[PDB]
């Protein structure tokens, strides 16, 4: 396509896998919360969880916008296309996704053999994580967002594919939403064999506590955080959720 020259990532995620396919040099701006690898803290802000700031994106004449359609406003991206912008969109459903993304973007690098790298190192890591992580047994699990509301994921949707590859199986996973709102109920009833929450849940004491008796997974102690940045962003770090997620579901073998 071409060696672009000012870039704009929006999203979390699309600035880690910009600077991983030896772009982030060109970045002109980025996310809010896009900040890895850190030095992106010092890129301005065009996007946040609801609104894509179009006329500041005017202001920077981008050559290159990543783009996240699963996360930001469909009609910004909308209006970002009919205005005539080059747009990589980065796909977020799968773990063999992330080399892609990685490789594309790659293709518009004044040095694409770092990209290359980068995806072939990222390849050859998730093989040897599929390989060392193939013994896991079919484990159901809970992964919280967020204890109030209590939001979950279903439907395939990110980070589903993370837990699929241990032999996770979401409780929620036949839900009319990608990411339905439960109640406490909604869990109890489940009776989950896992439950993954949030480092902050865990050091303020977490909410299941409370509910040792009717669930399993507190009395065999298996409510446990995961790092939300490797996990819920699809980037290189990924790679570390997946052994993170792994090894918990591999203990949780031991009943
Ligand atoms: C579900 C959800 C939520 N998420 Co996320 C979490 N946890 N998230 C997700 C999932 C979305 C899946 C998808 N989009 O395909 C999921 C797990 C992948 C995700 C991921 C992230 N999220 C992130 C954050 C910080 C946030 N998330 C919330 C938006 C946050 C929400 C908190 C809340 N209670 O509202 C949330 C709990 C529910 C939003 C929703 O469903 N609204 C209903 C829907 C109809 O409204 P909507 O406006 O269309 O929602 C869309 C956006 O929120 C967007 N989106 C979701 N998260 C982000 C984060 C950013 C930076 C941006 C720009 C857009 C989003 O995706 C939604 C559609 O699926 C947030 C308000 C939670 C909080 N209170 O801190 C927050 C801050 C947003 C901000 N200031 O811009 C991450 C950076 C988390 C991390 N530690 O890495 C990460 C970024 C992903 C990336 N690609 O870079």
């Amino acid at each position: 396509p071409f060696p672009a020259e000012r870039i704009i990532s929006l999203a979390p995620h699309a600035t880690e896998i910009a600077y991983a396919a030896g772009l982030g040099d060109k970045l002109v701006a980025v996310s809010e919360y896009s900040d890895y690898p850190p030095q992106a803290l010092e890129l301005e802000r065009v996007a946040n969880h609801q609104t894509i700031n179009i006329e500041k994106i005017l202001t920077l004449k981008p050559d290159l916008i990543i783009a996240w359609p699963a996360g930001n406003p469909p009609r910004e991206l909308a209006k970002l296309r009919q205005l005539g912008f080059t747009i990589y969109d980065s796909q977020t459903k799968t773990l063999d996704e992330i080399a892609d993304n990685i490789e594309a973007l790659s293709h518009y690098s004044a040095n694409p053999e770092v990209g290359q790298k980068a995806a072939h190192d990222f390849r050859q890591r998730l093989q040897d994580l599929r390989t060392q992580y193939a013994s896991n047994q079919p484990i159901r699990y809970f992964y919280q967002l967020s204890e109030k509301p209590i939001i979950t994921l279903a439907q395939g949707h990110w980070p589903s594919e993370v837990f699929s590859l241990c032999g996770g199986v979401n409780i929620f996973a036949d839900s009319e939403v990608p990411y339905p709102q439960v109640s406490i109920e909604q869990v109890l009833v489940k009776q989950p064999q896992v439950i993954f929450t949030s480092e902050h849940a865990i050091a303020n004491g977490h909410m299941w506590r409370a509910w040792q008796a009717e669930l399993s997974a507190v009395q065999n102690d298996q409510v446990w955080a995961l790092n939300a940045d490797w996990l819920n962003r699809p980037t290189p770090r990924t790679l570390d959720a997946v052994e993170q997620v792994c090894t918990y579901l591999k203990i949780a073998q031991k009943q």
